């Protein structure tokens, strides 16, 4: 008794992953056979403009020639190779060189993992190594906020800031969630958006000083938050807390995974936020989706601090069986010029003002909240009523039922609490943004006349 | 003041891991542009016989055109997406079926990762995950044994069974480490073989009744030690401690990432050993080290048992943004087949009678206490004195002397503790096996003329 769809064989050998199970049983798998531009072709023939990039990463949209060209170029030429025991690629020794260079950072190290998980997994250890070696070895606990995504290794799914890692027993210990900035969901009845940032700061002093600032080894943010539904920080949110965080000296690192490479309007979402931090994680466009890479790029502090520890011990014992892949490494330095100098960077800015009025135009309507973004990446949050902020019913799956109904119009968006994310393709023109926005809003106006 | 050589550039921009720092500064870099077989050229035209596959990865060398134009086949194709929120590649659905066809298991699910790493912090967490699910939250301590090695996560690196870890305050807690089943090592004067396996049951069982077994979520075990310097487990090991596994309702997991493909000389190293596991966690030769690829292969009793669980909370709120990625799922095909089916697996069963009776000749002089190993995975112990094992003070670096002189004589092999490590390509002719054993026994007697 063997699977003959490709919709059955997918139900009979995988084992989903952030996968709304009652929609896949009824609706099926979606099993996608390749892409043109910003759109995906299934196993139909239905083509779907996806305008989350597939899962934000797909920058250059799906068939991008001079990516291909690229990848298949290093495979011709060296198809596979590590990082470690003193050996690594020359395309490692170019990337590395490069990330420092496109980097905030005027010099600096940088470490390869594949993932952004295993990237902040890996920071979260260099801390617990540099302060260690420093004679601080209690110099442990990871400051996170709530809503923050940070990845789904055990420690990166325990920096993450939300309810549904109860399931696992998580977080682990010494991670220590804060308030989220979003000013629209956490801000109290007559509190101003100044007061809010304020009680944001004196919340960080008291966690700092109820753990002891000797326990905690760092601080991480997303510039703007990303897989936690878009949220860009209340007004002069890192301007009050950075340097509290100075003060103590904890540790600043800038969760680039999805900010990085030119999503909210700069080459880093800790330059539009105007900041630096001591170190930056980047992953996803990274390689525009085309290969897995993370990287963890040091500034020089840490660099200096991090080279020490390890000189005094001799080895750094830590890494992945592909960190510093030779396809990887070549296929980033070919993303990180197409994106900032193939005019994709450009584009973002040049089409986030039209992107940013058509969201005001559809936040106008009784059951949107409010709509919240910058650059190519923006949220719809969906409301019962809007003088109340009050939600619809949890059981309702108003998110779930607008991203399905955006399916069967032929898009693809990333449904997330009570909101709709749209994080296209940095290619996209003015007539797919046009197609993108059309199809969302029929599929607003379905669910909005059922459920209101 | 900028960095010219490929060296200086590596040294520059890079923070090494699994780098010994005293012998990459007296050394330099070795910054590696192509390879061609079982070989790898260097910036300055110098080639090595890469007897460790890279990292064990690269099973089919460092050219194989088969494998390099499935690579580039499947970016002309379709060059990237994901596998979540009920959508993945066709790619991603092939592999699935691959695996749990290729796998011991009857039926089952496959959960891709990027990394041996994250399958191993993904499969803790599946475990603790199901466990609460099925009413006992208190059931997460993960067993394990010393010298093991899962992994660079927090959690595969608290899993890992070496002191090493102490520089980033690991193992967490619940990560319990049982013996060595080395008998060499571990045996004790007087004791047999058989008296050693009884009591390494015997030591389970104690440790099992102290911690509860209620508390404890899995055991995970490579069938042969890699990483941890190629150990074959004791005669009977298998045999002896998984009734006592099965009896406490321990699920066991075969970490498979050095021993899936072949290199044990079976297709697993679970059938090498004659056991069945509940699940099973691939990566490495998985891709022939073309592509980041890790796999989470779960058999009949547990996908069901998931999939009831998952049923329940509506979806598994864990994965990663490359986890099913086409191309990796491509290349995974056709590694399988070149393995398989294109004689690879066959040639280590072949030459692996031959490898072991150039290592008993070898093992003959005076400071090699042993060699040790199966099919394409062998390991040579230094020791200053045969008679009473005793080695060669820490401070020496024998291993890494024996690894550094190798390098000089162009070949590439693992050091680790006092141990010399061989993994070899699959392709590996009998005139490289030659080339390679001539190679280090002038490491060997160069190294042991100043040392002993
Ligand atoms: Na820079
Ligand atoms: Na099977």
């Amino acid at each position: 008794n063997k699977p003959q769809s490709w919709e059955a064989r997918a139900e009979t050998y995988s084992l989903y992953g952030w996968t709304d199970m009652p929609s896949l049983h009824q609706r099926g798998t979606v099993v996608v056979t390749h892409g043109e531009g910003p759109y995906i072709v299934d196993v139909n023939g239905r083509r779907y403009l996806d305008a989350n990039s597939g899962l934000f990463n797909m920058v250059a949209g799906f068939d991008h020639k001079g990516l291909i060209d690229a990848a298949k170029a290093q495979y011709e030429r060296f198809p596979g190779y590590h990082a470690a025991f003193g050996k690594m690629s020359d395309q490692t020794v170019m990337l590395s060189e490069k990330l420092v260079e496109v980097s905030p950072f005027d010099s600096g190290r940088v470490f390869y993992t594949n993932s952004g998980s295993e990237a902040n997994d890996t920071m979260v250890k260099m801390l617990w190594f540099l302060h260690a070696a420093e004679g601080k070895p209690q110099k442990r606990k990871i400051l996170t906020r709530w809503n923050a995504y940070h990845g789904a290794t055990a420690v990166s799914a325990s920096m993450t800031g939300f309810p549904y890692n109860s399931v696992f027993g998580l977080p682990l210990p010494g991670f220590v969630h804060l308030t989220c900035p979003h000013y629209w969901r956490y801000g109290e009845e007559g509190e101003t958006e100044e007061q809010f940032v304020a009680r944001l700061a004196r919340e960080l002093e008291e966690t700092i000083q109820r753990e002891g600032a000797d326990t905690i080894a760092g601080f991480f943010a997303e510039p703007v938050m990303g897989a936690g539904g878009v949220i860009p920080p209340a007004k002069g949110y890192f301007q009050a807390i950075l340097p509290i965080l100075r003060k103590y000296d904890i540790p600043v690192i800038s969760d680039e995974v999805v900010c990085g490479f030119g999503r909210t309007g700069n080459t880093w979402g800790c330059v539009t936020y105007d900041f630096t931090p001591d170190a930056i994680i980047s992953s996803k466009n990274l390689t525009a989706g085309f290969f897995p890479m993370g990287a963890v790029i040091l500034g020089p502090e840490l660099s200096k601090r991090l080279e020490t520890a390890i000189e005094a011990i001799e080895e750094f014992p830590h890494g992945f069986t592909a960190s510093g892949h030779p396809v990887g490494c070549a296929i980033a330095l070919k993303a990180i010029d197409v994106v900032m100098n193939e005019g994709l960077a450009e584009n973002v800015r040049r089409l986030a003002p039209r992107f940013e009025e058509r969201l005001k135009h559809i936040a106008e309507r009784p059951n949107i909240g409010e709509y919240r973004g910058i650059g190519f990446m923006w949220a719809l949050e969906a409301v019962k009523d809007k003088a109340s902020k009050t939600p619809f019913d949890g059981n309702l799956s108003v998110s779930e039922r607008i991203a399905n109904t955006c399916t069967d119009l032929g898009l693809i968006c990333f449904p997330l609490g009570q909101s709709v994310v749209l994080c296209p393709p940095f290619i996209l023109t003015e007539a797919q943004m046009d197609e993108m926005f059309d199809k969302l809003e029929k599929a607003l106006d379905k669910v909005f006349a059922e459920v209101a």
